């Protein structure tokens, strides 16, 4: 099965293309190649600063008759400076305009924390701390629900929400739509077993971000661990005649997760799609889960 049924009745492709850190001048080609090779799910965000160029690729592939819109599953996210109820719709409309789309398949609250609204993505103060906004996730959620009612988005969800934050949404007085997805960091060093089990028990699909460990993340240091170079994981890959990246993508798939590896390199975009022709064993899965160290790319 290449798609997972969401609680809104739509089917979400279990493999998607990530676009954080994909330069504007390279992401159009990346999305074009991804669609050609079979990807039908693109993970986007306003803060990635490249939605226009993602949209150019989508429009070109629609024009070429490679895909139709209903075959694509386009995800974007609401940035922290737009958590005020009155700003959510405008943020969504700006993303739709940049992507050249009439609707999104899924729109996520990018992080539970609201930041001061304004012209800074990351308003900071002298202590190095973010300037927050007078917002809370329940009022922001009500504004997200309105986007579903208006037909701008087919599903709404959350990202980087912990157990208690998910529970706060689910217990929200007046709740209209449950979150369809929680998108969280997940890989062998941060396996998220409890949060995943909780979300799945509530019918919330989990998407694993940074599944390769985000080796291109800013501020990576030589002392940091590296999933792609972990010899224990290389050994599992060699056993299956696959690459380490392919093992790391297949791992979340066998946990009934969606996974969104990022690449701008055509060969790697294609390699990362070749994960439907093999199975990790039960022991492979248990062994990968045993590597958890609660180590986060995104703190
Ligand atoms: N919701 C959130 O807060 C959040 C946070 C983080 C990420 N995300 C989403 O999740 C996506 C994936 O996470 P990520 O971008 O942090 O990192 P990632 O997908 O774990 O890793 C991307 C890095 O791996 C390299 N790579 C890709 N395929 C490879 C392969 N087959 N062999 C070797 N290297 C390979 C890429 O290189 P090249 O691109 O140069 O090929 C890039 O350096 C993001 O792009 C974004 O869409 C969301
Ligand atoms: C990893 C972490 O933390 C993070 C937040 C982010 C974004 O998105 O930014 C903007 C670009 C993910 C970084």
């Amino acid at each position: 099965a290449s798609r997972i049924l969401l609680n809104n009745g739509a089917k979400m492709p279990i493999l998607g293309l990530g676009t954080w850190k994909s330069p504007p001048g390279q992401v159009t080609e990346a999305v074009k190649v991804a669609i050609d090779v079979g990807y039908r799910h693109i993970d986007c965000a306003h803060v990635y600063q490249n939605e226009n160029e993602v949209g150019v690729a989508i429009q070109e592939k629609l024009r070429e008759q490679v895909v139709k819109r209903e075959e694509l599953f386009i995800v974007s996210k609401l940035w922290c400076t737009y958590h005020e109820k009155g700003l959510v719709k405008g943020a969504c409309q700006k993303t739709l305009s940049d992507l050249k789309l009439d609707y999104l398949d899924l729109y996520l609250i990018h992080w539970p924390t609201g930041f001061k609204p304004g012209k800074e993505f990351f308003p900071l103060d002298e202590s190095g701390n973010v300037v927050p906004s007078d917002t809370n996730i329940l009022d922001t959620w009500a504004a997200m629900e309105e986007l579903v009612d208006e037909g701008l988005v087919k599903a709404i969800g959350i990202s980087n929400f912990n157990h208690l934050q998910v529970e706060m949404i689910l217990n929200k007085p007046g709740l209209k739509y449950k979150p369809a997805v929680n998108q969280i960091e997940c890989h062998p060093y941060l396996t998220q077993e409890k949060l995943i089990q909780y979300c799945q028990s509530k019918g919330i699909v989990v998407t694993a971000y940074s599944p390769l460990g985000s080796p291109d993340r800013p501020w990576a240091k030589p002392e940091d661990p590296s999933l792609l170079e972990d010899p224990r994981i290389k050994a599992i890959a060699a056993k299956h005649n696959k690459t380490t990246a392919q093992v790391l993508i297949r791992f979340p798939m066998q946990r009934n997760l969606v996974v969104i590896p990022k690449s701008v390199t055509p060969e790697r975009i294609a390699e990362n799609f070749k994960v439907f022709d093999f199975e990790l064993s039960s022991q492979d899965m248990t062994t990968l889960l045993s590597y958890n160290r609660n180590w986060r790319v995104c703190a």
